[PDB]
């Protein structure tokens, strides 16, 4: 149908090897987007090419390196046309209580989780603004809004992405580009599977819904914001957290 | 497809004669819901029956009267089965600066815009909680979050609906019911069409997107939250306002 | 000193017999305000007169009855001059899960916790707007922002007060009146003292600060917003909750 | 009096040469704090020493340099005792629409406005946590919450400080340290005085209060949060913006 139909759109999904990023890339492809998913390695890129088949391809991308960004965007533009949907999903953690947090743990998080968003967003915006049509969707975290002990760095970067997102939204709204954040709660991934039974129970205790989210549930929220139907949503943070926090 | 598919769901949409409510009811039917839309009069009810055809029907409902609520729900349950999706869209305005605002203008807004949501929500929840599956979606307003001079009553009631929504979300999350609000900005309707040129220009000036929203844009957000795919979204307020306010 | 000095201001504090309301009234008097505190009974009114001594007096007030409001304001205006600071602290709870919540438990909360604020605010505003100087301060609750199972009514009314506050703030800002809410978390009062050990431990577990708040802590926040120094704070909700929720 | 009395507290106020920072340092001294204000130059440090007289002193501090931080904190601890109140007020702007924003304009803002807060906060926290008593107060901006076109970098850093603040609040709440942000709106400073008449009118048009804030109004909000009376406020953002934004 014509409902939430992404046929004709080119989507770049960073960090698409697994979990949330993979669910996003698959669902955008299922709704008809041409999808380029990225990984930090060539092997990862191949795994992405494998799951996307004819609906797109995987590319190696170093989100902290300007030259890589330019090379990947050039390859995309040449084959598929300019990027219509950017999903910034790449991100890491470097957890530690503040008194134990190293300078490098702080600066790696800023680089990978916040500065990357500045760089990639800037790199795709010009084309979107010329077409007067675009979507930038940041995959954030409930931690950016709630805060979390032991994650002051991750929380800082995720909250920073929201301030960036609002400002960019204001800059580009009149030219038909929307900029939003999807903020997952506790989602079932490799990270949550690596927890103790006691830590899993503690996580679930914070969730009124009484379960972890599925990566598909994050993908659905992203696909929604990516759609023509979400044109009047901008500068928004869509929380998908099972009631863990309510704004 | 199986994406955002409401086949098998019974949806009650209050205030569905026109504009936003009508767009909601049509889209839910398009996605396969059986839809009961309401109006305050029988002729309105018939207009709704006319546009829904085989996908549902219209009923007369006084959202401030307990007996009417019980009669409408009984008729729905008997023919279609219990309500799976409640969209609380019925709502009025009674604008005035506070020094000019009559007791009755305050109380009518409370009754129609806030207490109605308590009554209807309570009336459908028991069945939802037994099935361990349900959606309650309130159509709010940016005015609930931003405030607006001359609409202290409307703002109070819409903000009140958010407090209710968050509490109810916490009560019923573990039993598979979600409760959320969609908060429209300035949407093109009969009300906005009744404005003079200067007032329309003033409204547009508050919108980064540089246009009014379409009722279909509110409907899309409602359909999204109504879907199986939005199961992990609860106690949330989804803003659809073209950047008029950014939370 | 001239810092946070309320000499020359007339303050009406509703619900001032004990706990938070009493702490507010005492502190405003300490900072030099002339304070009228209210209770629902004459004996309560006398208790207030007793603790205020020469710094003010107690009056019986039914915050749900127009005639009582007019009588109390007339008596205040005649003796002290018009109200400069209104603190809306009067408020009740009628807790129940929604399926158990009676019509009257809903409506009593609306009446006492939300509609009262409309009535009193409206009744003092005209004088404030003529002087181009005023403070309206609502004592809310963290429950208005967070929601709470079993308190959907109380949450609705407190959230409603915030929507009202923001709209009124916008109406009256240019005429030198501020309108704000102080939102207490779990504060040590008779209510919290009536809890068993297990319920107190459960409350404390939700508070990063690891203790209940003191009523004096709410009073200090109210005194701050009441001061000349807070003239540029309006439409704000000041959370005093030990980290129980972070906006 | 004993109300909002900072006697016995050592306060470090970064960026205290003028405007907001100067008003903060003066008011903390007026409430009895021993105040160390910082500037980036020795001459600035002397200007601060001059205005603080016997109530404190000025020190040169490079907030982007670890060695300087350690030297300044050692000098403070040796003479005054460990820092009880940190106010992070130092900050710059590097404005540009995203398509014009240089890598260095992005990275200078991150360094000076966000990473500095990580470094200085970390450097004073240990002592505060041992005493089980402390205040960290970040001077943010309405731009961090609202976003602003042409300031995506500044907005990112200020919003980031809020995510950091919430996380740190959660880490240290049980040890009697509070962490908060004061978020000024449009305040009268050298920056606002450098604007066109047309830009000043445009700024005022966004402010319901109809005027710019005074730096003293920001100082008062900071002094409040710094006080013993604000012990139950943590992880909060106190907006002081004349109604320019309402959360």
């Amino acid at each position: 149908s014509q409902f939430m139909n992404l046929e004709g759109k080119v989507a770049l999904v960073t960090g698409a090897s697994r979990g949330i990023g993979k669910a996003i890339a698959e669902l955008l492809a299922e709704r008809g987007a041409k999808v380029i998913g990225t990984a930090t390695s060539e092997s990862g890129a191949q795994a992405i090419s494998d799951y996307l088949g004819d609906n797109g391809k995987g590319m190696a991308l170093n989100v902290t390196n300007p030259e890589s960004i330019e090379a990947v965007l050039k390859a995309i533009t040449d084959e598929f046309g300019g990027v219509d949907i950017l999903v910034n999903n790449a991100g890491i953690t470097r957890d530690n209580l503040l008194m134990r947090m190293k300078e490098e743990e702080w600066s790696d998080i800023m680089e990978t989780n916040l500065t990357s968003i500045f760089r990639l967003s800037k790199a795709v915006l010009r084309g979107m603004m010329k077409k007067r049509q675009g979507r930038i969707i940041n995959v954030g975290s409930v931690v950016g809004t709630m805060g979390n002990a032991g994650q002051a760095n991750y929380a800082a970067a995720k909250a920073g992405v929201i301030g960036f997102t609002k400002s960019m939204a204001r800059e580009v709204a009149s030219r038909g580009v929307t900029v939003n954040t999807v903020a997952p709660g506790a989602i079932e991934t490799d990270m949550t599977k690596a927890l103790n039974d006691e830590q899993r129970t503690a996580t679930l205790a914070q969730v009124p819904a009484g379960r972890l989210g599925d990566p598909r549930e994050i993908a659905s929220a992203v696909a929604f914001l990516a759609s023509p139907e979400a044109a009047y949503i901008t500068g928004e943070t869509l929380h998908v957290n099972g009631g863990m926090y309510m704004i």
